[PDB]
């Protein structure tokens, strides 16, 4: 339908079956790092702090690909994300054991600390500004003293090469049992960046050919540089770095993924 | 999963053509109908022998033969596609003659003054059907009188055929969404591209499609094999220029299009 597809409460519900193998695509045709590598990165940093590092909140879980790494490697695990759909994925991987919440950010319903908290592969560009803002107050408030956020945005270069005329770009891609076609538009403001996540499943019980299209609208924000220290400052952490897609390169103008390295400073 | 070249890779794509074209127009170079009759006029206006009769190869849903019925030329239609000609019909009527063949036969009983090929059809021709269908469409013509045709360019085949894995290209337009994926061996004696297409499916409840696949197979005729071809054929003249305009040929056009002359016998 040309008509607009609106947004949806959980614009993961149709993709979280399928998830796991897209997120295979994107590392290896569109620079998405694998998640060992972004454990790593974590870990590295982690190792650097004075604190030791056991529990461990990951918000926008997802299917729980990241809280998996973390698993494996002994850390005491616990997830949020607003997708039923995504945590009965993350459920599976992680067994029944680990704590899984279905929370929207910035609301993050629990109570006890964490020694760290993370996102990974983007769940914060969902974010507007105003709720942000408001999830790096609320994850401020489970840190202790120089406790670490660890955290992922689109890059600058992201924005401009999807988003780069008044003419749609459309990227696609045909995978074993699923066929993507994603189309990219924002308004003439530039203040959100969205894209249509059309997804064509063969139809269950139906004659060969038979597809199922589903569509989804993801909005996306991108946060600047200077935004995220601002907001940084204001929710409490005494430091905020940038670096590019999972490196220690700097974050520049072309980078497509950003990486934001936060700590909580002391007032409480 | 692999596709092979069907005998109409047209059937599946014909009802959702003309809005395709209308795309392909508003986004990769396609020159609308209006400015290639314009193009094929003003040429014919350089000749010393008048064009009434006009005879159009590969002439699809018609949107070619439509713009020159528009002009008041007496016009006639060849295609390999029912499908596509059943579109043709509707445009152009039930008085115009449109024949069902596969070239390079033409089987036709009557000459043209002026025989013409837009948006491409005569890419799906290997060397060999691609000469003798020029030596057909000679016999057609006057001494003097003119073929008109376009080709992809070089630039059309460095465009999708140079990077290190196949590209792929899609939109989603009114029922219908398509991915195409652009491939060729390592010969390059042929450029393929899946037409992969998503067309919502009848009497279905809303968001069920029907996919089908095509292969368009083409092949890059190059200027020098042109002028040979045209040459062997029985052409006098045969000039070549960039998408449909007067200026030059250039290893980065994306469409070329070539004007003949029938010599003399
Ligand atoms: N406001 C919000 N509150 C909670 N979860 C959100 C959210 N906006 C987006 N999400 C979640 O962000 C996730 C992005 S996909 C990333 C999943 C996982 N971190 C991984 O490494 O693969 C989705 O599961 C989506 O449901
Ligand atoms: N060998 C062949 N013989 C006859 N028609 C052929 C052919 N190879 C391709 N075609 C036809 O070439 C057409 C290309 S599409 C161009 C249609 C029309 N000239 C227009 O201006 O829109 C299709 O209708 C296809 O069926």
């Amino acid at each position: 339908m040309t008509v607009d597809v609106p947004v949806s409460s959980d614009p993961y519900a149709n993709l979280a079956a399928s998830y796991d193998r897209l997120v295979d695509w994107v590392i290896s045709e569109q620079e998405e790092t694998p998640r060992e590598r972004m454990g790593d990165y974590i870990e590295s940093f982690w190792r650097d702090q004075p604190r030791p590092v056991h529990k461990v909140l990951e918000i926008c879980c997802g299917t729980g690909l990241m809280l998996g790494d973390l698993q494996r490697r002994g850390y005491q695990v616990s997830g949020l994300d607003r997708s039923a759909a995504m945590l009965e994925q993350a459920r599976n991987r992680l067994g029944t054991g680990v704590e899984l919440v279905r929370a929207e950010l910035p609301e993050i319903p629990l109570h006890a600390g964490f020694d760290a908290v993370i996102s990974a592969a983007n769940g914060l560009t969902y974010l507007p500004g105003t709720g942000f803002g408001e999830t790096l107050a609320a994850v401020a408030r489970l840190l202790p003293p120089g406790g670490t956020f660890v955290f992922d945005l689109y890059g600058h270069g992201f924005f401009e090469r999807f988003y780069d005329s008044a003419e749609p770009r459309v990227l696609a891609v045909e995978l074993e049992d699923v066929s993507y076609i994603w189309t990219f538009t924002a308004p003439p403001s530039r203040a959100h960046f969205d894209v249509v996540h059309s997804q064509f499943l063969r139809t269950p019980d139906a004659e060969a050919g038979t597809y199922t299209r589903t569509r989804e609208l993801h909005r996306f924000h991108e946060h600047t540089h200077t935004s995220v220290r601002r907001l940084a400052a204001e929710a409490g952490f005494s430091s905020a770095e940038v670096h590019d897609n999972w490196t220690s390169r700097p974050s520049t103008p072309e980078s497509m993924y950003d990486t934001w390295t936060l700590t909580r400073g002391v007032l409480e």
